[PDB]
């Protein structure tokens, strides 16, 4: 048995919106410390890592560890049948090939109950090992999104150059080229051990920025020749972290 | 000769949005007492019945009774050329193969005239006879629409079960199942009300209920009426004018 | 060498929205007095004429007179990467095949630089000679846009009839016919309808092309229509303190 109640159910709505465009199917690892999900996209270019701590739920019971295999597209569809003000409860039995999602309306008079079929996934999960990065940029999440959106009209790749003054994003294609230059000050903050220059697929960054509604800020972490880390904090619950292999 | 000026024209915009997705062509029955329209959809699963009383109009003249045959798609397109605050007047002359719609802007300086061609339809109109129902549910129209919309992502059919505490809507398909449970509001401030002679359980096509909820902008509330083995009635009041009523045959094997 | 800074960069955003749906590529004629662009659509039905005076810019430098060939579609796409509150600067170096667009954000911490490739166009520009028109109508730009939009659901052509009382727009097609009748206003000057009639006129024009013109609507509260028998309609939007955007449309036969 597993039972997690979340009063701010919107959070879970946004989490699913943020994932289903990158991943069709993933394993939800439940345990006593909370919910963890970790998965590559189907092109093996990126990895996504989700953490929701048990203590961020309003109540949380997990008696045994569970690897629930979930169609994220299905789950997101069910979560659309939830009001943005609904109270959301997830419930699974020990054996079970189904996950129950229960939506309680603010007015108390409406309760919806969805039983979602699970699926069997063989995800022996590996991850990116923890490390310290040459460059770490903290900035408004909406600003980052607009940058990735703008440049994706110019080319399919973005070169990210981090010096000390600031950081520069540039792209190039059929219709010319563009670059966007950000300086240290809603604040923009930069922590530079050493300069770095990397090239990434904009297609994948625009998937990541679907997490924008979860957080005011976003953190980009870079070193030479290793995956970019794009991280959104989910306040008082955990984080959503995306890793993107550099282009060659 | 026929002339009706409306209490407010948006109402007629909403009526036509509410119909054109269900019916292509219908008869508008005009008389002294007002406007009546009654029609099955083309798959003969449902019936729609519209009543607009003369006394709900601002002025209303009908010297002879008319069955005006209307392309509802066309009429809805013309009504899109009307502002939501426009005053709307329908007009038909004695020898009418055309219906005139006249839109007067609030500022008085813009007047539009549209002449829509009619057609001859041989609608010998049958209807559901009046009756009392085992179950009658009154609820916010928007809540009902959201229910039908939500469940239509789960399956193509909804089982509606009415007991006394409350009413339950459920569906089932590829991706699992769902149900939605509604209770009576005792302590109102948006109320949900239930009148149960005897319990009932029926199954209906969601595709058709989602056509009906296109009437939602007409009314804050909606009334569902049920008995065993007979059409669901879904009714929106058009307050002080009349009503839009849908009937939906139950599903079987 | 050419450099024009515009604090209200939104203006330029709207100008390009207003053009790219009618013209793929055009010549920007730069000089000391400002920016002039003049071009036919590719079906040679209409002409568009843009004027932006140097004095309307916040700073403006043009050392020599220049015909820059621009993909308007490209330029509009780049201008979408500009915030609606950004400061916008255009820059062409001496002898360059590229136009630089530079966007400065209100917060000062973001600066974007886009370099657009230019192209060589052989536009020996012809224009409509200046004249006085039998009929001149000034009216709210949004009202005009709604008229063209409404009537384009009835037919592909609009007959415009100007008498003295007022002006009438009408159309006709499959689903019937429609006409819209506007009178002079005896609140504002940004809600008034004004008519100057030397002599009555009646012309017929393609609605498809009027609905391209009304993409300029966000530039101006008002629009001016100028007509005489057998000559192009002129539809004009003032760009306040800067210039104008003018569209000409050949009459239908």
């Amino acid at each position: 048995m597993f039972e997690a109640r979340l009063v701010q159910g919107s959070i879970l709505k946004k989490v699913l919106e943020a994932l289903k465009d990158l991943i069709n199917e993933a394993c939800w690892d439940i345990s006593s410390s909370g919910v963890n999900l970790q998965s590559m996209d189907s092109s093996h270019v990126s990895l996504v890592q989700l953490t929701l701590r048990s203590e961020g739920f309003d109540t949380y019971r997990c008696d045994r560890n569970l690897a629930m295999g979930v169609n994220l597209t299905s789950m997101s569809k069910i979560l659309k049948c939830a009001g943005n003000e609904d109270i959301i409860t997830l419930r699974a039995e020990d054996n079970a090939d189904t996950l129950a999602l229960v939506f309680e309306a603010p007015n108390q008079e409406k309760v919806s109950d969805y039983e979602m079929k699970l699926m069997d996934l063989d995800v022996e999960q590996l991850g990116i090992p923890e490390q310290e990065y040459s460059c770490v940029v903290k900035m408004p999440s909406g600003e980052f999104a607009r940058i990735c959106r703008d440049l994706s009209h110019i080319g399919d790749a973005v070169v990210i150059s981090c010096a000390k003054d600031g950081v520069k994003f540039s792209a190039s294609g059929e219709l010319g080229n563009g670059n966007i230059k950000l300086s240290q000050t809603e604040a923009v903050t930069i922590e530079m051990n050493e300069p770095v220059q990397l090239t990434f697929a904009l297609r994948y960054l625009n998937f990541f920025t679907k997490a924008t509604p979860l957080s005011s800020t976003v953190t980009l972490s870079m070193s030479a020749d290793v995956p970019l880390v794009v991280e959104y904090k989910i306040a008082d619950m955990g984080h959503l972290k995306y890793y993107l292999a550099p282009k060659i």
